[PDB]
């Protein structure tokens, strides 16, 4: 399911669909954030915004929450993240060096291939504790029903004194806007310099969203607390040894949707990770109920996309680090021109449905032979060939 | 329930409501499609598009899917249709002249009075195998949540090389946009002329959406396959020997909603079929939770519609083949000027609720006598008359 | 949950947030209705309209229904109201002075502190039978999914011949628009002067929505009828001896949401009533999933609101009878400058979720100590103070 | 809805139905508990157990939880109760005489007429702070799906050293069963006499479930905390100024079901409170989907109950403090022989449905006249009398 | 949630609770199956049966389905399993050495710590491809609503000619019961020796449920197909780097319930994996809504269990490979007497709720101080100690 705002008149009427690369980079201390322009037609149509975060060893992306739900895919690396679900008690705690030292909400490990769901207004932070840079691609669903503000994807930063991620595309931290007397009362701290730091007064716009932790972070990691407050918030789909669709001579597909990661039901979002081997084809298909935002992860594939007029709105080699939006119901097909073309496709429904146009149990396969024969002007025998020559589903070997 | 986009500022503020007739006809080989202009205020307000299809004996409306959910009402005729639900296995099959000849998804018979639900992105085809022309009136819900593209009702045609139904009102087939090398791989057909026909290369813009089948079509007709893949997709309401509301001296009403046809729950749509006998009245009423799109089927009725200012925005004889949109909450009443005025009313909710203003259990009937007396400046006795003189619900005899 | 239309581009981007007072008063016989301009940025952002009704002893607000769901809070007074749920049989009846005198739908008592839910298209009337004026503050959710007309909050009046509440802000009664011959047939009344009064012909635009009942109203008050037709439609939250959050030295909070008043689930709305004692603080917090429309009921409080840029968009004393909209996710904090500051806060979700930024189980409390230390540049000890110095939730004593 | 275990073979086959009075009293310090024998046929059939608690001024019924869901009706008196929902944070707190003194879960006020829902395993305590004795009648649903133990209604007492309520009918406190070394570690109390008292070692079997608090109790009373952790758990139905069905010359009915008190949906239980005035009749009716456990509150009524053989299994004056079980689908009718007969009827469904056999919209009223005429051997005119002579619903005046 | 049959009268009334070890072993070719007697009081009470499977390198547990839902926990080892969901198309396929070689349903990898959900009537097979023996502990929910046969847990074996697992405890394969002429027609195999083998005719009762695959198995592994047919059926909880509750000085807990593994919602089952370090305590607690079936995985713990009479029904060292049933609502506490006591606890609800009796946010912590003081006969100060001395949740360090 999904419940989203429709795009403005004509947004999904295309002369041509363009693949997109980021157009801005925001520098910080231990990494950076790159943004795709959400004002481009492809993104206006899909009603979403996209960004990419790089976190070096010991870098902390300091906590923030957003008005629009997010899905974050971990392209590379491993580390820790927390989500703060409001009012949920702490369940991670340690004895002083019995009295209590520190306690906090569950800290999660993440790995390459993980897809993480961040509900609207839930605070998120991410940390890399390893050499390999973490690279995360974040889809922010601006048109989602859950966003009751206008279609600007905001980051409400809990810390720092820097530029909002997507501010440059529109026509300080959250604490920094409150007066010192409110914050001293709120936190019962008399130390006016505790409140100064809280407000970000002891830093420039160039410390950024991401800080490096000298010596590394130490955090705890090996009724309502073990039920709703500890619901699952991520699922591995990129590294998984169990794809949903698999042909060892053509490729694989694996989805994280609301049947795999229940919280996606509330978000109205899902994602798929696919592999397509050299010269293999993902058959013409369309998504009945979702836009697809395809981020090329590795390699390259010749991709074609067809609109409701049968126009070829996109025809080229989709390369690593570029993004192609395939609007709901537009048909798409791809032939990998790499040993293994790899991609993540975010989708704007929690249970997206693929309709294959060719192959076993495809639309053509499921029409009566005489209907295929009469629709295409074909003798009964050539119609039977169209229905039966390809015995495979989804992927076709070289 | 329904989840739809609201109309633009002022769309439902009317100086006058106009009844509408089609304004375009698209010719094909065995029939035609007529469209109502969806840009007219009445349709902008309702957020929907309407069309009418005529299929002569042996005519096939070749498969297509759409971005917006549809409800199709069979005004006359009988025939076969298929819906292709993606990935559902074939369940209709026959032995070669044991090995398998052809197999395909369930083929359904349709009859006059049938209301058929077509979910977003589900492919549909229709065939008439009888002398009587089939006439189908199709409501396309452009503002529906399920449509994540802009508010243009598209037809993604699987076959042919013709004009999109509603294209003329905006500011080739799906295969025709793919290169021949993609389609040969996708269908494993080496015959480049199989792929030519598939793409519609062997036909003009004037073969159209509808083809005639010489000698007639032959199709099969007497776990997940007998459960979800064979869910009901139509319900008879026009020919039914069991209306929901009935008075043999005034008229009848029968609804297909989500309690009768479960799939309507996902579509957010329903329809009603009514009869009103000469000089009988359907009392002033309004729909709490839906627009009503009234297509006159037979005869004529004097209809009045009142807006939130108590203005009479419509006051005339609604005739057969004209359409009147009654916006949500506007009050409407009708007096049949024909032996039997017959109408289908599509509604933009899966469970629309009628609030009668006069008659048994109406709004007036359910207010305390002293409230009716004090609201209208009436003596207790004249208030009692207003509540009680009409003992009938919905319809009132001549 | 809620399903609402998003506001236009930039609506929730504020240079400053203004508190608002009503800007129009509509006079009637036994009371008046005051409206806030819904075109002001604060209301455009929230997608809602607000009004205030005053009903003197024996005054009847004559029946009406609206396209948008309402929540009405009873600030003062007591009286009777009815809601007319269409087609539900009468369940209140009396013997003639056995035959039946009058019968009607359930009449409800209301009291100060009551929050009443009025679904879209359900007719409502209100009566005051006591000396104390009734004062009701009404939130109309114009952007709600249930409103399938444009974003004008309409009142479809069943009686009278006066001005629609919100008409002055856009770019007769319902019966008055029908011809006398339709109404005589509909109600089977031959008396053409019964129909004249019904249409409001025997009154000026200056009798208004509210009439005085001379001698007072007499009404009855001590399967589907005792189940769905008598579902609960109100909950006391202002006068309640059982707040949800309570600290006798700082304040209280009490909510009516879909867990307390089930019908709110369909409306997508809820409300909260809070008390804050002199010099006590409601800590910086935000609502994850709702706009807050704060109506000051008694006293005054210094309030600050911070946007996604950390800008202080509102900083002043919120006074009784003024309204402050806090957009979804914006942070807000308040310090009462009165013996008891009292407020109702309507919220645009049926289950709104508050995320406290300071105090026990707040966002800061639930982050690892080393994350708070590294986010704010603080030694481990000053981080521990930020997490632990305030042991209270929500409210902090003077 | 409800999900319950069916009774053993023949349990609901009755020679006669007997009204029942309690058969045991358990004495304590400030009040007592009386139990009805759950082994009697009437209770075996209904699959439930019943008890009655009396709490004098300053008496505390010390905390306990049970394996079966309960509904408690407050027949008289007023006081405080708490329910402990596991893991929910405290939301009632006070400053030490800023640091925190005590904090605890919400304390609720209760009043006469309140119906309180206690889910399976949720701990409950009750306190009377007024002169008038509190009298509470408790229905324990032993056959409920939520009880996964055998059909013995247990009380797991958190305190005391006394007899389990229903133990005498089968074929120490919870802490008392743990060894002192477990409890010292669990509560980190070194004081072995703290643990002695906890275990109930400093008291006899004759301090009982109920203790008197000398000087009276002092308690606090004027994200997940204000949402799920503060869901409503009671609804007034006995004292309510708004019955669901009302005739000032015959009686009233008011229900607390899952549309009024949402938590009842999980419990599978509901209750009704009725008044019937001298010589008035509640018409023959049956409950489609629930047993009815009728506790007479005040006065007396001649009651008759008819089984599936048309046998009169009960025919007598039901008196105050007696209980009559009416099995699902058995027909029942009553004529009050008191100025006002008052009763609470617990029902074993969360949304019980009454089917009236006589009167407006009854079963007879809703059958075609010719069906009533042919079913009873009656001329058309006598059939019309049977359908129409009684114009009232539910109750009929003297 | 769960919907289960209640146990017979007195089943959960215990003189003493006994830990249980298996009492039977069924030998096969590459491993064995051990069963616990389901007729023992502990299992009668819980309404469940338990077994343990060992599969050596290259051993295949041949396909079977059961009348009762199962949860299988992988104690050690790694391998492949399939579940056959009826009518779901194949999604794993390979090209002949383009035509199709073999195709089949998704084959899943499993690892140590995995919890696998097997719905009623879904066929399951398991294979070990590694040196380490796989050991799986299987809970079969005999009293589950989904089992509409009597309370005998059956295995309907698709292959083999051996003893049913639990047959010895009651008062050939599925094909073997059909006549050869039915099977030849059903599979269109003329070879009467193909059908002989299918029926298990070419093997003794001593080939067993488990076969060894010489040279090892080769299987494929790297619309409705990628949605419902590929829903998740397992979740790792034993090996997971992210417990729900964690204290590095006492222990951890991690649950797989319906918020983590959605299919458990239909099964009415869940499981927890816990670690408890030497001399640490899991505080007295109870489960509100589930039986707990505790299988000791490693080490030993002193465990005590208390019934509704405060009787200590179990008091001893629970050792590895023994099982202890803790009935719903009975209180339990454990102190590890090993470096790391490890256990899996199956629970008879899809969302079981733990109610802690001591510690932060426990039942005692959430009662008003004066209620704890008056319930236990304690001065205000000793009551405060009981509420506050243990600042930890669930686990308490040595
Ligand atoms: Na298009
Ligand atoms: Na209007
Ligand atoms: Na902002
Ligand atoms: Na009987
Ligand atoms: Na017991």
């Amino acid at each position: 399911i999904s419940f989203r705002q429709q795009p403005e008149e004509n947004a999904c009427q295309f002369q041509r669909l363009n693949a997109q690369r980021p157009d801005n980079r925001i520098e910080s201390e231990g990494g950076y954030i790159e943004t795709w322009n959400p004002n481009n037609q492809e993104f206006e149509c899909a009603g979403v915004a996209l960004s990419r975060l790089v976190l070096r060893r010991n870098a902390l992306r300091r906590p923030f929450y957003s008005n629009a739900p997010q899905e974050i895919f971990i392209q590379q690396g491993r580390g820790y993240f927390g989500l703060i679900f409001p009012g949920c008690p702490s369940t991670y705690e340690e004895p002083a060096q019995q009295q209590q030292q520190d306690s906090h909400q569950k800290v999660h490990r993440f790995n390459e291939g993980d897809l993480i769901a961040v509900p609207t207004g839930v605070a998120f932070w991410l940390y890399n504790d390893h050499d390999t840079d973490v690279v995360a691609v974040s889809l922010t669903d601006t048109n989602n029903n859950d966003n009751q503000l206008d279609q600007f994807p905001r980051r409400f930063n809990l810390a720092g004194n820097h530029e909002q991620e997507f501010l440059r595309y529109q026509q300080g931290n959250i604490f920094s806007g409150f007066t010192p007397e409110f914050l001293a009362q709120a936190f019962q701290v008399d130390d006016r310099q505790i409140v100064q730091n809280l407000r970000g007064e002891n830093e420039s716009e160039e410390q950024g969203a991401i800080v490096t932790v000298r010596g590394g972070l130490r955090i705890l990691s090996p009724g309502i607390e073990e039920t709703i407050c500890t619901a699952t918030v991520k699922k591995n789909i990129g590294r998984n040894r169990s794809p949903d669709i698999y042909n060892p001579q053509a490729g694989s597909l694996k989805t994280a949707n609301e049947l795999n990661l229940l919280i996606l039901r509330w978000l109205g979002l899902s994602a798929e990770y696919g592999n397509l081997y050299r010269n293999a084809l993902f058959v013409p298909h369309y998504n009945t109920n979702a836009h697809s935002i395809i981020y090329a992860l590795r390699g390259r594939a010749h991709v074609q996309v067809v609109d409701s007029n049968g126009n070829r709105v996109y025809d080229e080699e989709l390369q690593e680090g570029h993004v192609l939006v395939v609007p709901q119901n537009f048909a798409v097909a791809g032939k990998s021109q790499s040993d293994n073309f790899e991609y993540v496709a975010f989708k704007t429904d929690s249970r997206p449905s693929i309709a294959n146009l060719a192959g076993e149990n495809s639309v053509i396969d499921n029409l009566p032979e005489e209907v295929v024969a009469n629709s295409y002007g074909l003798p009964r025998e050539q119609a039977r060939q169209l229905k039966n020559n390809n015995p495979f589903k989804f992927f076709v070997p070289p």
